[PDB]
């Protein structure tokens, strides 16, 4: 299967909606993580994509954050658990796809104490992180030094963010799989960084075959697609 995470700057425009619809049909993922589509919890039947009929989202009451997963079509997937933030910042949805169980957080963390937001949910959601489990979206903070444009070493925050991480298992994919990587997800005029991610068991690394960042014209940041036996 392929997952791929994108934030997508929005989707209150018909035009985003059709050439998001154009670009998912395009890369075919079986699972597809959405940030930011600004979708207010009355307004979520306006996402609908032709050959992704299961969608599940998380959505505030404004036109602001908002997160979304779709599963293909061509896709068995067989869900037992939705967990939605009342506050459309994650959720996170378990089941198995060909017997094979799944658990997948979408996150769209705060630009501001983002680190420290991370940490929170996976401590509100520590009863059902598990050893098949991938956490990926827009954390707007890097992981590692090679995740800033600058190089600077990772404040605090991020250490303890870090430090959970381990405690539960989890490890960069996108970094274990690419060490020395200088991608990056996303640009100012000044800088580059990789705030976008795509966490998970170490128990998945074996199953994990392919990762790449995708460029793209719908938003201001990049996508990641992962490719899971
Ligand atoms: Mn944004």
């Amino acid at each position: 299967i392929t997952i791929l995470t994108l934030n997508i700057n929005g989707l209150n425009s018909a035009i985003k909606r059709h050439r998001l619809a154009s670009w998912i049909k395009s890369q075919d993922p079986s699972v597809c993580c959405i940030q930011e589509t600004h979708l207010t919890c009355r307004d979520t039947h306006r996402l609908k994509i032709k050959g992704w009929r299961k969608i599940y989202q998380a959505n505030g009451k404004q036109k602001k954050a908002g997160v979304a997963i779709l599963v293909s079509d061509k896709t068995d997937f067989k869900p037992t658990k939705i967990k939605r933030d009342k506050e459309g910042h994650y959720i996170m949805v378990k089941g198995s796809i060909q017997q094979e169980e799944l658990t997948i957080l979408n996150i769209y963390a705060p630009n501001t104490g983002a680190p420290r937001f991370i940490k929170q949910v996976l401590s509100d959601l520590q009863r059902d992180l598990d050893s098949h489990t991938l956490i990926m979206g827009d954390f707007n903070t890097p992981l590692s030094t090679l995740d800033r444009s600058t190089r600077q070493k990772v404040n605090k925050d991020t250490q303890e963010l870090n430090s959970a991480l381990h405690q539960a298992d989890l490890i960069d994919i996108y970094r274990t799989l690419h060490p020395k990587s200088t991608e990056y997800t996303f640009s100012t005029a000044n800088g580059e960084s990789k705030i976008d991610h795509i966490v998970g068991s170490k128990a998945l690394l074996s199953k994990c075959k392919r990762t790449e960042i995708i460029t793209n014209y719908l938003s201001d940041h990049s996508a990641i697609k992962l490719e899971l036996r």
